[PDB]
């Protein structure tokens, strides 16, 4: 299958969207990741896209362009190749050491940063959702949940994304909105906790037992392994249950464990 100037060659992953395949440019000789979208699994989208292209970072995936037949139903989003994947999936056997983990939340704290000055929230960080570059640094990636706000912050009532990383807040009968950003924060501290343990700090089968556990549960660190008492203090300000108090990015990067 041919698609303009790309060859499109075996598929790489899959989800409720449709697939991504590797395609093929023989005029620069270079291998992307196309991600196919079926229409009728998604107008706004259009416009939401097209801000996605905008984006420019070291730490988020390039969308490069978008193909579109608008008389057939897929869409053909053309990104960079990361052909290492997704930096971790959770759970696993063994987790990254103290001194990895900082290097990779250093990058989703630049790439987060980034995306909050760009008036995006993201919604679905975690693990998975980081590709590992070839250059050791993690890009954020799947855009799927996310939302371009005005002023200084998201606020929204719906939940998306994946659960184990949701905030208390977002999942609590409020009666209120939510602060997006605070969302972002909680989502890399569970990323955090996930990059030191390898499994979640909120888990459970049954989405109403985790609900509860991360609304009514304080974070547990494993007696093994150890990590800093350092690390343990920034993981508890970044789940902290209150987004009032919840560390923000500004604080996160002058954070003792981030700096040293
Ligand atoms: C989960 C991210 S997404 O929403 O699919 N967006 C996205 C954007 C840009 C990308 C990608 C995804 C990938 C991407 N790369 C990738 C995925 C899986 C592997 C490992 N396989 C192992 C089996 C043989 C082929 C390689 C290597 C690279 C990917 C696709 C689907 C799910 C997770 C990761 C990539 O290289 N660039």
């Amino acid at each position: 299958m041919q698609l303009n100037q790309y060859k499109l060659q075996s598929e790489i992953g899959k989800g409720a969207y449709g697939v991504v395949r590797l395609a093929y440019n023989e005029s620069e000789d270079r291998h992307y990741a196309m991600k196919v979208l079926s229409k009728k699994k998604l107008e706004r989208v259009y416009q939401e896209i097209a801000i996605l292209k905008k984006l420019d970072h070291v730490n988020v995936v390039k969308l490069i362009e978008v193909l579109d037949d608008p008389a057939e139903d897929n869409l053909y989003l053309v990104f960079d190749l990361l052909r290492k994947g997704p930096v971790m999936e959770v759970p696993c056997d063994k987790p990254f050491s103290e001194e990895q983990a900082r290097l990779y939340l250093r990058d989703v704290i630049l790439g987060l940063e980034y995306l909050h000055c760009q008036k995006i929230v993201h919604r679905d960080i975690k693990p998975s959702n980081l590709l590992l570059g070839d250059d050791g640094h993690v890009k954020i990636a799947d855009f799927g949940v996310s939302n371009q706000f005005e002023g200084n912050d998201a606020q929204l009532s719906s939940t998306a994304g994946t659960p184990a990383f949701m905030a208390p807040e977002a999942i609590s009968d409020s009666g209120q909105s939510f602060s997006g950003k605070a969302l972002d924060v909680w989502a890399t501290g569970v990323t955090l906790y996930c990059f030191v343990y390898g499994k979640c700090p909120f888990i459970d089968d049954f989405i109403l037992a985790l609900h509860r556990k991360i609304k009514n549960e304080p974070v547990v660190f494993p007696e093994e392994p150890e990590i800093s008492e350092e690390l343990k203090d920034l993981i508890l300000k970044m789940l902290d249950k209150n987004p009032e108090t919840r560390i923000g990015v500004p604080d996160i990067k002058l954070h003792p464990w981030v700096t040293k």
